[PDB]
């Protein structure tokens, strides 16, 4: 019978979605699956959901996370994928993640009905040899791949161990903290670094360049990591909205970058077929990568002026006296384009455009 860990009796109702994350647990030829893993990844995934889901809606969002296909109270619909080749022939390097969505395609091509958006999270157990085990997991692909991502699976990968000042607790911090960044790539989202004033009061940016710290600090979503869920496929509550097709297409013009006192004033106008959602601006050191401390504003229109203040003392842990500014126009469809102005402290200019 379903029971529910304590980590969920906490949780939002969720809008339901137009669009959902795959989950395929992908096992080698060779290989078995790690023993309870419907109810274990169950609630990991649905953990990770309400986090994913709470950060956008304190963001003013509303209760809107990245969609699961529900198979049961509790329990997702995974894939269970037996692949062709024995588990040594999709290793972390090497191309191993990039031969097993390959094989994924060919899959979904087969059985499009399975197949519930463009991303798709893919589990595979951890090896067991000389290197790698349940208490040492790995030799498995472990990253953000363009809309997919990869994770691990291995015997404590339980909701149990989440927060416990254990051997299986630290190792939770790192694979499914790992798994929440991982996903956050998959997800389209870039790294950035919190706000001085966000990192007091929230914690840590989950897709900060750091090392993981979900489940084991206090982690949150920036404001430009929301702006952009908000445009990501498995966010939609929008049956009509069609994602990530063509080209982004923006024409920005009279851009113009002011440095006053300790404010740095960005202006330009947009334009662009289609509804442009947000702008998120990244205050980065070189080289061009160590993270970006960003900003989001709302646009929400085809056409229009854009205009953002940013403080200098946000700008927490950037040391560099070169630094870059991106502006990152996000569009209805997930696409994005972004344009990059290069600058240094100690001899400061004022940017306009030709
Ligand atoms: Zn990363």
């Amino acid at each position: 019978e379903v029971t529910v860990p304590d980590a969920l009796k906490d949780r939002i109702a969720l809008k339901k979605t137009a669009r959902q994350l795959n989950i395929v647990y992908f096992l080698g030829s060779d290989t078995e699956p790690v023993p309870d893993y419907e109810r274990r990844l169950s609630e990991l995934l649905l953990y990770l959901q309400q986090f994913y889901g709470k950060e956008m809606q304190r963001h003013g969002y509303g209760a809107r996370s990245f969609g699961l296909d529900i198979k049961s109270p509790g329990r997702v619909n995974i894939i269970e994928y037996k692949a062709k080749n024995p588990a040594a022939h999709y290793p972390y390097e090497n191309g191993g993640g990039w031969k097993a969505a390959q094989e994924l395609d060919e899959f979904f091509k087969a059985h499009p009905d399975r197949k519930k958006s463009q991303h798709t999270l893919i589990i595979m157990p951890t090896w067991n040899d000389e290197k790698n085990g349940p208490d040492n997991p790995g030799g498995v692909p472990f990253y953000g791949m363009g809309r997919n991502c990869f994770a691990l699976d291995y015997p404590a990968f339980d909701i149990k161990h989440l927060g416990q000042k254990t051997r299986e607790g630290r190792l939770l911090t790192k694979w499914y903290g790992g798994m929440a960044h991982e996903l956050g790539h998959g997800l389209n989202l870039p790294h950035n670094h919190q706000t001085a004033s966000d990192g007091k009061k929230y914690g840590t940016a989950l897709m900060g360049s750091g090392n993981y710290t979900f489940g084991t600090s206090p982690t949150f979503l920036t404001p430009a990591s929301c702006a952009l869920l908000d445009a990501c496929e498995v966010f939609s509550v929008t049956p009509s909205q069609q994602f990530y097709e063509g080209k982004p297409e923006v024409e920005v013009g009279d851009v113009a970058i002011s440095f006053k006192g300790d404010q740095i004033l960005v202006s330009g106008n947009y334009k662009s077929p289609q509804t442009v959602k947000a702008l998120n601006v990244y205050i980065q050191d070189p080289p061009y990568d160590y993270d970006a401390v960003s900003f989001s504003r709302r646009l929400g229109k085809k056409s229009g002026k854009f205009s953002m203040k940013i403080d200098k003392k946000e700008l927490e842990g950037l040391n560099n006296n070169e630094f870059r500014i991106s502006l990152m126009f996000i569009l209805a469809n997930g696409l994005h384009m972004q344009k990059h102005f290069t600058f240094h402290w100690d001899a400061l200019q004022d940017y306009r455009d030709g």
